[PDB]
């Protein structure tokens, strides 16, 4: 799938054993995220940073 970088302006495809995109938010997810990348499986959600996975292009 095609995932975006920090800003939802630049994004590409994540073939490297990746078919999902994720975004990590600080404290809360409601607010803007802090980092994001591609992944094959949703990682463990932390209490410090909120984990949000998706399978849609430009989801992050």
């Amino acid at each position: 799938l095609k995932c975006n970088k920090l800003v939802p302006i630049a994004y590409k495809t994540c073939p490297e054993g990746k078919n999902l995109c994720y975004k990590m938010f600080m404290m809360s997810d409601l607010t803007i995220p802090v980092k994001r990348g591609c992944i094959d499986v949703c990682p463990k959600n932390s209490l410090l940073v909120k984990y949000v996975c998706c399978n849609t292009d430009r989801c992050n």
